[PDB]
């Protein structure tokens, strides 16, 4: 088995396992877990923010941010293919009572003039626009990197209208590794940033939200309500400190593996665009195959390669710490074998 | 003052005023208002449905329909410029806890394959898609008529998947007058239809939802929750019975006046597309004007013509019973005057 | 028939029917209905508040008040048998996402020390308490009057904790007639008051909320979201102006008729307590009867008297404009015949 | 320092820490974490239910159960002092749009006849009662045990009305230990039970919900929505398996320590009722003391004992694994020195 379904599947390193076992813990409901308290201090420091909040998932990170940013009946501008809108169970509507206002982007980049256009006038008929969300990297387009200049302009548009900005930075360090832009400088154009520890950085559980002391307080109370108020969570935060402080640099290996994997897949004859591979994700089209995305997933699964389809004709391949160059090469040999068996 | 902001501004006819003063009434919360009961019987019968529910507004018509069709956390597929998404205060999210899934359409017509692609798989990350809403006529695109075939194909898609279909037919009679499709035939492809009395049909207050007995029963309890459970509302249903039975045919005059207004406006030189005017609405673009939409509205208001912006660069003109052909002609002179100033 | 189920069954007076007939109307979504505007102005003036908002029901009046007073997650303290909790479809939880905090009272009066104890401290486990609701008269206890001292003390607790007060004054004018306390004085200890036009004051549709202009502005937008933004609603407001200014003082008849009814019912042998009858409601117990509430209601209905059970063993009788002293004396004869048959 | 604020403060045993280091993990979003999978299997088996779901907190455990049990606008009967009502941030209203219906109890036991009268009839005005919640042990009354006969009679009432039952069993194993009722038999009277790993059973994080397969599937989707869908959560589940399988019996020591603590505190002269100490909690009154609860807490803190106020005259001490019999006696001598200073 070679698991290219997601970078979520990453397993803890031996150093994470030791640190978790011997974590200094307390009751986080009293703010007394010291390893939680230090993870949040580090995260706030790293993003140049006042405060930070550990959460058991990126989904909860994003939804406590929406709650702390909005009142009932607000509208939240977000990209039409973004995670908050497609893969968070409609939570923004049920939990926050807010409307998404989807804006089609280009590989994650919403046209700033479209964002401006989507902001609501004050009129009794209209929800109040109170939040613009930006995802970086943008998952559904293939781990694409949103330009810093795009985020900068959207921040400006938001400040000109008294609207908050949230960065869905589930994979923001990947974006940073690919662009050279430090995450402090990304975060300077947002009121809040959620980032995952449990994807490429290899922690077993959870994410962090960074922002103002005011917002984080409101998000901490939203977390209690949603059920993310844990006890001796320092057992998880120990791994998160390691993930945050020791696992960023090596994301470059994931990017190089993903680039090598795409380059070779095109040489075999698969419909991939190696020029589109910016971070740790490859998109493969089934249009020159006699199967669709789902049938190809089954052939791959049967041959020892796990991937997932993202539409009827597209599959997403994701590299991560538990996929070595040797793994990529053994996967390429499987892809090569099946290719004659799957083409049109 | 010539009012082209909306057909909502229609005032009741003297016949309506007399019927309201004489209405036989009861407490609608016990279902004992006979004028309410007769309007709902007439509305169900007109639309081919088992049952109907009077509501104080079209917005409440849409929102009790959504509540009755959905559970918390469902997604509703709707057109990206439809009234439910654009101009109903985010009620579907606040009141029903449901996620809108906007689909950009063409003149209100969502591509049915785009509707199919929007329906969610069974996956834990994904809400359940339980409703598709369609708007006819489509307001924001200029009172455009959604082709019946589009509604047919989307009703087909929904049924394959067990999804309910709501038609926001706030102006469905304008659509019927222009398309020839009887409202009963549109309604056959829907689980529920809301339509307004208080717009082109000149009633002072209210809309009706038509549908199945069970759904209407659920929608009535949603009405009670949202605050639409009134008492002797037969006073309003008396005007509504007249609106439904006596004011439909003269909608062709609003359409003729709208067409005349648009052809003449184009001749003056405004950015209008008369070939797009099929009902009672005209969209005028300001790309060839000194002013934007909001500056033109102010200039028009100054000159005694009331209009409304639908975007930064588009104004909406609406005709109705209280705009006569002479009103249109007088408004065209005003529109003529201000053209040399604003070009 | 004689209808003692509720005072909602009141029919418009001839004066009202005339007023509705020639109401001067406009589109209330533009704030252009001159009769709505006058009704709101008179309502604000009558209660000593900056502004007012007409709504199609008292339920909508309470729920837009709650929405405008609160944010998601807040707690609302309210009497454990109040209408907002018992008879408003759980709307406060669905619409505003707010937690009721029920506090048992004596005939509507929550002990202020229990109110103060129900207020949440600043802790992450706890909702913020943002609203206290007081109902006057109190429906479920039988039209009981909350003493002005109770309102004052609760108002004082509220101001010292930063909490708003809403009076559910659906029947506030019945309370004012019984206690002699003018409605402005009650309303001076609240941030908002909802009062009904469609019960004892005999309008066919509607209630009004009064309060500060900012709150009213918020509640108007909640009204739009809930479906209460109507068009030429001056037709209803015309009746509501007569209800507000001219129908209050004759409420004393309804109280005299209620107590006459209650004294004669006890004399006959029914389990009523006429000393408890302060406004237009009488509660009759079925303890000494062969039937329960629902059984008694069926027998009464079969004999021409409509009443309403309020528990398994309690029934409610409500007097109103359409039940004269003559109507009462007849109903008492039916109650006499029935007593022998059902004791 | 001696921490008597709560049993939530328990730290992982050495064994737990070893298992955490070497837990086999997988991605739980894919159902692929074998240690999670085994914990859920063990939990379902211990309670005699079809399925189980690990969650990051008991708060999430209760709220996903409420979500899976209810539709919007439903009503939930629960005890007026229960955790879901007082200390879960109003989540049932925001997340589920449901109203609580508080029924006061005696030490967590709602009178079954009071649960009867709290159920709603079918009427358009009323929410639908869909859930009854019982808390065992009952926290705010001081860890009292709800009699199994109270649970069986309420289950009986629930089955008679189509109503689901949820047991908030945060401290259910404390109840089983003090009562001799196996948790499997408690669980037989409920559709679902939530119980905490992270209080007295000493795991660092998390709770478990058990119920039927379809319920748990619905609650797993609610978990995803609320943000409790974690990845390699087997690290947490490794300690949870130890908590569930090896930490239950020694809860007897916390009960012994609590009784010993309380008995000796009374000998010293504090206002404690040792007979009321049924599990691991001691309630102490400030009636015979200079200070209120908040004063006494601060004085105990400066002296090296952490405790919590549960009211303005009541304080709560909680025994747990990390309080030895030595810790207890060191705390007793601190309570001695303070007594004259507050008597
Ligand atoms: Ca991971
Ligand atoms: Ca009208
Ligand atoms: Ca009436
Ligand atoms: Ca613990």
């Amino acid at each position: 088995m070679i698991d290219l379904r997601s970078d979520t599947v990453t397993k803890p390193t031996e150093e994470m396992r030791k640190a978790m076992a011997q974590a200094e813990v307390g009751d986080d409901v009293y703010g007394e877990d010291p390893t939680i308290n230090e993870l949040e201090r580090l995260a706030a420091e790293t993003f140049g923010k006042e405060a930070a909040l550990f959460v058991p998932s990126g989904t909860m990170g994003n939804q406590v941010s929406i709650m702390a940013h909005t009142q009932r009946g607000d509208e939240v501008i977000l990209e039409a293919d973004s995670h908050i809108f497609w893969a968070e169970v409609g939570a923004m509507a049920v939990l926050s009572g807010v409307m998404p206002h989807p804006v089609p982007g280009k590989n994650g980049a919403m046209d700033p003039d479209d964002v401006r256009k989507a902001i609501r006038d004050g009129n009794i008929h209209f929800p109040r626009t109170s939040l613009i969300a930006i995802e970086n990297t943008h998952n559904r387009s293939g781990g694409r990197v949103v330009p810093l200049e795009n985020i900068k302009e959207i921040c400006t548009i938001a400040k000109e209208h008294g609207i908050n900005v949230h960065i869905d930075g589930a994979r923001i360090f990947n974006a940073s590794i690919a662009s050279g832009v430090p995450v402090k400088e990304y975060a300077g154009y947002a009121d809040s940033v959620m980032f995952c520890l449990s994807k490429g950085l290899c922690a077993p559980v959870g994410s962090v939200v960074v922002g103002d002391r005011d917002f984080i307080e409101r998000a901490r109370k939203a977390r209690k309500m949603l059920g993310g108020g844990m006890r001796q969570a320092g057992v998880l935060a120990a791994a998160g400190i390691i993930a945050l402080t020791k696992m960023v640099d090596r994301l470059k290996e994931d990017h190089e593996n993903a680039r090598f994997l795409a380059l070779k897949l095109k040489e075999i004859g698969y419909s991939v665009n190696p020029e589109d591979v910016k971070t740790n994700m490859v998109i493969l089209r089934t249009d020159n195959l006699k199967v669709n995305a789902h049938g190809f997933i089954e052939a791959l699964r049967n041959s020892g390669v796990l991937a997932e389809a993202v539409s009827d004709t597209e599959i997403r391949l994701v590299t991560h710490k538990d996929v070595s160059r040797n793994d990529i090469e053994e996967a390429l040999n499987i892809f090569e074998k099946l290719f004659s068996q799957v083409q049109h």
